C-alpha cells in the first residue's frame, strides 16, 4: 500500500505514500475505472465542520515545522471555540494564503504547478457590492498582467454562509470572448460561450456582434441578482496571431486574450467553502491554438487554414488535419513571444510537470496527476509525460467544480 | 444500477448495464484512480465456477440458455474437472471465446472488427517445430499478399505450469537491435534484450538496422528452438513521403503484419500462454511510436534536419512538425504498396461507432481512454471528448512474464 509509480521512457520510479493522506473519494471501485469522466461527485452542519478545521489546521502548522507546539494547540482550541458558538470560522490570512496555494498544489488536472508556491493571493473577504468586486477583479487582471509579464494570482471573496448569499463569478473565465448563433446556420465569435452571451445580451449588454468580443463581468455579491461590467480595454492584453513563415496567416484575422483567469471554481480551506474565486495563470499554446481554434464545438478553423496550405483535404489519411494544427499553434507560440506575452509551448511545460512531479516525490511524498489531463491534447507520445505513470488522488484544499448560478440563483 | 457516459462534443449520453457483468479487479479504489498504471496453477477449486459462468454466456450467445444442450455440456464439464481437474473447450467454444477476448479488450481501438477473426486450432501441436508450421500458416494466411485479415492461433492451454507452450518473442515480426561497444544501438532499441537471447541460443546475427528476428518457440515447457520465418513470408514497406523526394534515403521500412505473440488468453478458467494474434496496423504505431519514441529508432531529429527546421528551442514545434511528416510517409508509403493500413482519424471514428452499437446492443463497452486516445493529435480525433468506462470482462487477454524469467532450463 506504498504504491509505486514508473516511468516507461527513464526506468525512474518514485514511491507514493502521500495518497495515504488523501480523504476525498475518486468515483472509481475496484470493479469499474472512471478515470475519463469528466465530473464525478447545502450548508455545512456543525458537526463535519471542526473535523475538517481540525485537519487542515494540523497540516499547515505542520508546514511551518510547529506540530504540536503552544500556538498549534491555542489556535486549534481557538477555532473550536469559534466553531461552537457562530457555527463557522474565519481564516487567518497566513492560513488563507497557504491553502490557496495548496488547492494549486492538489490540482491533480494542472500541468503549470512546478509554480504553485510563487502564488499572489489578494484578500477580497471585506468586499460587498458587485461593484466593489468589479474593483476587484480589475485591480486582479492589471496586476496579473503587469503588460505581458505575466504573474499568477488568485483573489478570495468571502465564504459562503447559508447558500443564500453566496459571491459568484457568473462568467467561466473573466476574460471570454462572445459568440452569437446566426439566424441561418453557423455561429459567429467563441460557440463555447452562446448560452453565456446570450445571458448578457438578455440582461442589457449591447453586443457589438464581432468575432472577438470581449464578454462583459457578471458579478453577483451576496447572492443579489448579478450586475454587468466592462472591463475596461486598456486591462485586456491581446495577441494577434501572425506566423512567422506564412504571410497569410495575418489575414486570417485572429487573436487571443493573453491572460487565462478562471473564474468559475469553488475554493475549500479547512470546510470553508469559497465560491468567488478567480484564479489567473499564464496560456499553453495548445489551450489555444488547439482547443480553442480547432475543437469542432469551437471556433473550429481547421478547414480554412488548410485550404490556404492548399493541402489535399479530400482524404483523412494524408493527415491534413495534423499538419494544419502544427502550423496553427506555431503561429501561437510566436504569437505571444514576438509581443513579449508570457506563454508556455506543451514540450517545456510537461518537462516542467516531470521535474516538478520529482520534487514532490522527494520533498512531499507524492504528487496526485490526472493523466487524461496532463498529457497535452497533441503530439502526446513525443513528450515525457505520455510515458508517465502518475496516480490520481484528492486532497484538500482544493479547487472544485460547482453548478452554474443560472441554474441555481432565485431570480 | 445504471451508469452514464458522455460525450462532450456531441452530448450524445449512453447508459451501461453491461459493467454490472464484470468479475475482474480494475486496480482501482474509492480513494486513488490507477487509471493511467501500465499493468496494476489454477485448482479444480476454483475451476468450475469460472467454466460456468463461461458456458452460461456461450449458451446465451446462442439462444440456448437454459437448454438440454446446455445443462448437459455443464454436467459433461463438471464430470471432466472433478476427474481431470481440467477440461478441454470445443470448437464452437473456442471460436467464441477468442473472438470475446478480443470484444472485451478495452485498450484496443480496433475492434469494431471483433467478430472477423479467423480462428486457427492449435491445440494438436506437441513440438516447436509444429508450432513452427502453425506460424508460418498464420503469416501467411494474414498477410494474404498485403489484404491482411485479423487471425488468431491457439496453442494447447496450460496444464501444471510446468509445460507451457509459449512463443518467446514479444510479436512475430520485429527487427534486431544490437547494444554497440560505443552506448549506441542499431537497429531497433525495443528489441535489444530479446536479440541477445536469440545470439545466445545460437542465432547468427546479420548486424543490420532492420534484421527480421527469429521466431525462439517453446512447446510443452521444453526448452525454446529457433526458426527462421521465410523472408518470403514477410512483407515489408519502403518508408518514403509523397513530396520529400530527400525521405527514400534515410533508409527506413516497416513489416506488413502486426501479429502481438507474448499475451496470455483466459477463457473459462483456461489459460492459453500461446495465443499470437494478429490484425493490421494504425499509421501512429509505426510512426509516432516505433520511429520517434526517445528510446526507439528516434528518428526525429534527422527528419528534422533534413526540413531544416528551427530546432534551437523547442517553442519552434519542430518535433511537431517532424512527427505529422513521418506519419504521412508511413501512410503513404503502405497505401501505395496495397498493405491495409488504417489512419488514427478513421480508426477512431469507426470506435465511437463501434461503441455506440455496442451500448445499444450489448449494454455497454469497456474503454481505457488513457490507450484508446491515440499518441498524436489527441483532440481532434472524436474519442478524446468520449467518457468512457473501463473495467474487465472474461475472455480476456492479460499480459504474462517473460518467459526467460521464470523458465527453469533443461540444458
Ligand atoms: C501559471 C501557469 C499555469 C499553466 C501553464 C497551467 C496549465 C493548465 C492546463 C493546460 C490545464 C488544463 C485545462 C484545460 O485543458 O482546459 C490546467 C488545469 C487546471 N489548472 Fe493550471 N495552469 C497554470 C496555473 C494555474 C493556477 C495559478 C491555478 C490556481 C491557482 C491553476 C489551477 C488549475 C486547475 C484547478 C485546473 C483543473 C481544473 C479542473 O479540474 O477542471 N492553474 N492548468
Ligand atoms: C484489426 C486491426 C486492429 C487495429 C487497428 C488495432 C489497434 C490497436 C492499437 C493501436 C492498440 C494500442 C497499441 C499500442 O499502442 O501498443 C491496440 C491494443 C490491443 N489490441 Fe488491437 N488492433 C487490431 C486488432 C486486434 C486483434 C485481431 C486483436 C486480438 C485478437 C487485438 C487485441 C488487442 C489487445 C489485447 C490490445 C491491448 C494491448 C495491451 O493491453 O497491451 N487487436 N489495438
Ligand atoms: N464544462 C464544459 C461545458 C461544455 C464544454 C466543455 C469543454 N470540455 C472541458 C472544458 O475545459 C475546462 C474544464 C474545466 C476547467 C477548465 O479550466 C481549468 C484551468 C484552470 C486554470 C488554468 C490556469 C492557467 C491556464 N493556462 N489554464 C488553466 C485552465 C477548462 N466544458
Ligand atoms: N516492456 C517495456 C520495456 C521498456 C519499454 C517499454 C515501452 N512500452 C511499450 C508499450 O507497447 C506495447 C505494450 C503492450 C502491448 C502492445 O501492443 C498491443 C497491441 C496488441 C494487438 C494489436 C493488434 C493490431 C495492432 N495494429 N496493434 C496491436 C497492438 C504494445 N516496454
Ligand atoms: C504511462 C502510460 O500509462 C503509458 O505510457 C501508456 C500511455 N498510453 C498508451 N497508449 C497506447 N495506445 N499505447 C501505449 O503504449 C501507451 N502507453
Ligand atoms: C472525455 C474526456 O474526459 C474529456 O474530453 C477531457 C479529456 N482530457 C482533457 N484534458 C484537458 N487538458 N482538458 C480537457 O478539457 C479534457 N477533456
Ligand atoms: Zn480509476
Amino acid at each position: 500500500r506504498f504504491l509505486k509509480v514508473k516511468n516507461w521512457e527513464t526506468d525512474v520510479v518514485l514511491t507514493d505514500t502521500l495518497h495515504l493522506k488523501s480523504t476525498l473519494e475518486t468515483g472509481c471501485t475496484e470493479h469499474i475505472c472512471m478515470g475519463s469522466i469528466m465530473l464525478p461527485s447545502d450548508v455545512r452542519t456543525k458537526d463535519q465542520l471542526f473535523p475538517l478545521a481540525k485537519e487542515f489546521l494540523d497540516q499547515y502548522y505542520s508546514s511551518i515545522k510547529r506540530f504540536g507546539s503552544k500556538a498549534h494547540m491555542d489556535r486549534l482550541e481557538e477555532v473550536n471555540k469559534e466553531i461552537e458558538s457562530t457555527s463557522t470560522y474565519q481564516l487567518k490570512d497566513t492560513e488563507l494564503i497557504y491553502g490557496a496555494k495548496h488547492a494549486w498544489r492538489n490540482a491533480s488536472r494542472c500541468v503549470g504547478r512546478i509554480q504553485w508556491s510563487k502564488l499572489q493571493v489578494f484578500d477580497a473577504r471585506d468586499c460587498t457590492t458587485a461593484h466593489g468586486m468589479f474593483n476587484y477583479i480589475c485591480n486582479h487582471v492589471k496586476y496579473a498582467t503587469n503588460k505581458g509579464n505575466l504573474r499568477s494570482a488568485i483573489t478570495i471573496f468571502p465564504q459562503r454562509t447559508d447558500g443564500k448569499h453566496d459571491f459568484r463569478v457568473w462568467n467561466s473565465q473573466l476574460i471570454r470572448y462572445a459568440g452569437y448563433k446566426q439566424p441561418d446556420g453557423s455561429t459567429l465569435g467563441d460557440p463555447a460561450n452562446v448560452q453565456f452571451t446570450e445571458i448578457c445580451i438578455q440582461q442589457g449588454w449591447k453586443a457589438p456582434r464581432g468575432r472577438f468580443d470581449v464578454l462583459p463581468l457578471l458579478l453577483q455579491a451576496n447572492g443579489n441578482d448579478p450586475e454587468l461590467f466592462q472591463i475596461p480595454p486598456e486591462l485586456v492584453l491581446e495577441v494577434p496571431i501572425r506566423h512567422p513563415k506564412f504571410d497569410w496567416f495575418k489575414d486570417l484575422g485572429l487573436k487571443w486574450y493573453g491572460l487565462p483567469a478562471v473564474s468559475n471554481m469553488l475554493l475549500e480551506i479547512g470546510g470553508l467553502e469559497f465560491s468567488a474565486c478567480p484564479f489567473s495563470g499564464w496560456y499553453m499554446g495548445t489551450e489555444i491554438g488547439v482547443r480553442d481554434y480547432c475543437d469542432n464545438s469551437r471556433y473550429n478553423i481547421l478547414e480554412e487554414v488548410a485550404k490556404k496550405m492548399d493541402l489535399d483535404m479530400r482524404k483523412t489519411s494524408s493527415l491534413w488535419k495534423d499538419q494544419a494544427l502544427v502550423e496553427i499553434n506555431i503561429a501561437v507560440l510566436y504569437s505571444f513571444q514576438s509581443d513579449k506575452v508570457t506563454i508556455v509551448d506543451h514540450h517545456s511545460a510537461t518537462e516542467s510537470f516531470i521535474k516538478h512531479m520529482e520534487n514532490e516525490y522527494r520533498c512531499r511524498g507524492g504528487c496526485p496527476a490526472d493523466w487524461v489531463w496532463i498529457v497535452p491534447p497533441m503530439s502526446g507520445s513525443i513528450t515525457p509525460v505520455f510515458h508517465q505513470e502518475m496516480l490520481n488522488y484528492r486532497l484538500t484544499p482544493s479547487f472544485e467544480y460547482q453548478p452554474d448560478p443560472w441554474n441555481t440563483h432565485v431570480w
